[PDB]
C-alpha cells in the first residue's frame, strides 16, 4: 500500500504545515501538523476544555462507530517551544492520503496550552518520530507510520514541504519525479528517538564550505533552523545590520536586507537554502525589523533541521530495520 497527501503552509510565513487526516467512521477530517520530532497523534476533541478551543475542528469519538476508549490510558506531552497538551486515548481508524491504519491510537486532548488554542489552523499533531517517544501511559502506543509500515510497498515516508506553496507527504514510495539529481542517504541514530543524523558542514552564501560535523534532527514540527552559535554567528555576520536581540529572542535583521543562502552538507552532497527562506517577517506588525529563520541552538541541547532546512529538500525517512535519512535537491 501507499498514501499521498498534500501539505499546506498555515500562513504566509510557512510557520507550520497542515495535512488532512481522516479519523473514525464516518470519517472526521482534521488538519494535522505532521511532526517528525515527536511521536504522539493527538487531536482537539469534544473532550477539550471549551475555553481552550477557538476555531479548530474537533474529533468527537462518540460519533465514530469504530472508536474504542483505551482503558486507563492517558497522555501528556510538552514541546520545546513551551507548549503542551494532555488527555485520554481512543483507538480508531486513521487514513492519510488513501493509506488506512485500523486500531491507531488517537490521543484526545482534554487540555491544550495557549499556543495551540491560539492557532485555529492546527487541529492536532501526527507524530512521525520513533515510537519509543510516545507518551501514552501505562502502555505506550505506536505511531501511524509504525502501524502502517509492514503494509507499505516500502517502509518509508517522504516530506516535500513547499516554500510559500503546497507540498506532499508520501507513504510507502519514493516519487522519483519530485526531486532533481540523486538522493544522498546518511546514517541515523535513534538513541534519542529522533531522526538524528550528522551534517558534514555548511556554507554561507557563496562562501567556502566549512567541513564540520553537526549532529542534529530532521524535525518537520519545528519551524526554524537551530544550529550551533558559532555557525549562526557566521551566517548573520553576512547580513548588514543584523543583531541578536535579547528582548526579541534571537537574531533579527533589517527587513530591507537581501539575505544570503545557507548550504548544509549531507555526505558529499549539498542542500542550498535560498536566502528568502530565512526571512520570517516583521517582529511585530508594522516593524521594519524582521525575525531570522536561523537561530542558535545553544539553549536547546540539540541542533534542529526544522522546516527552514527541510523545505529546501526532498527528504526520505527510511524506516527499514536500520533507519536512514535521504536528502535530494528539488
Ligand atoms: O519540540 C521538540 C520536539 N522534539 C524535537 C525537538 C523539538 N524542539 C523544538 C524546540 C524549540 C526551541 C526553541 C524555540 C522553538 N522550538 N526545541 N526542541
Ligand atoms: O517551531 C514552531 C512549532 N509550532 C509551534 C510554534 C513553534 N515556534 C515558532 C517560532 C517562531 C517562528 C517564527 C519566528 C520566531 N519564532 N518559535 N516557535
Amino acid at each position: 500500500s501507499t498514501g499521498s497527501a498534500t501539505t499546506t503552509p498555515i500562513d504566509s510565513l510557512d510557520d507550520a504545515y497542515i495535512t488532512p487526516v481522516q479519523i473514525g467512521t464516518p470519517a472526521q477530517t482534521l488538519n494535522l501538523d505532521f511532526d517528525t520530532g515527536s511521536s504522539d497523534l493527538w487531536v482537539f476533541s469534544s473532550e477539550t476544555t471549551a475555553s481552550e478551543v477557538d476555531g479548530q475542528t474537533i474529533y468527537t469519538p462518540s460519533k465514530s462507530t469504530t472508536a474504542k476508549l483505551l482503558s486507563g490510558a492517558t497522555w501528556s506531552i510538552s514541546y520545546g517551544d513551551g507548549s503542551s497538551s494532555s488527555g485520554d486515548v481512543y483507538t480508531d481508524t486513521v487514513s492519510v492520503g488513501g493509506l488506512t491504519v485500523t486500531g491507531q491510537a488517537v490521543e484526545s486532548a482534554k487540555k491544550v496550552s495557549s499556543s495551540f488554542t491560539e492557532d485555529s489552523t492546527i487541529d492536532g499533531l501526527l507524530g512521525l518520530a520513533f515510537s519509543t517517544l510516545n507518551t501514552v501511559s501505562p502502555t505506550q502506543q505506536k505511531t501511524f507510520f509504525d502501524n502502517a509500515k509492514a503494509s507499505l510497498d516500502s517502509p518509508v515516508f517522504t516530506a516535500d514541504l513547499g516554500y510559500h506553496a503546497p507540498g506532499t507527504y508520501n507513504f510507502g514510495f519514493i516519487d522519483t519525479t519530485a526531486y532533481t539529481g540523486s538522493i544522498t542517504y546518511t546514517a541515523v541514530s535513534t538513541k534519542q528517538g529522533f531522526w538524528e543524523w550528522t551534517s558534514t558542514g555548511y556554507a554561507v552564501g557563496s562562501g567556502t564550505f566549512k567541513s564540520t560535523s553537526i549532529d542534529g534532527i530532521a524535525d518537520t514540527g519545528t519551524t526554524l533552523l537551530y544550529l550551533p552559535a558559532t555557525v549562526v554567528s557566521a551566517y548573520w555576520a553576512q547580513v548588514s545590520g543584523a543583531k541578536s536581540s535579547s528582548s526579541v529572542g534571537g537574531y533579527v535583521f533589517p527587513c530591507s536586507a537581501t539575505l544570503p543562502s545557507f548550504t548544509f552538507g549531507v555526505g558529499s552532497a549539498r542542500i542550498v537554502i535560498p536566502g528568502d527562506y530565512i526571512d520570517f517577517g516583521p517582529i511585530s506588525t508594522g516593524s521594519s525589523s524582521c525575525f531570522g529563520g536561523i537561530q542558535s541552538s545553544a539553549g536547546i541541547g540539540i541542533n534542529i533541521f526544522g522546516d527552514v532546512a527541510l523545505k529546501a529538500a526532498f527528504v526520505v525517512f527510511n524506516g527499514a530495520t536500520t533507519p536512514t535519512l535521504g536528502f535530494a535537491s528539488k
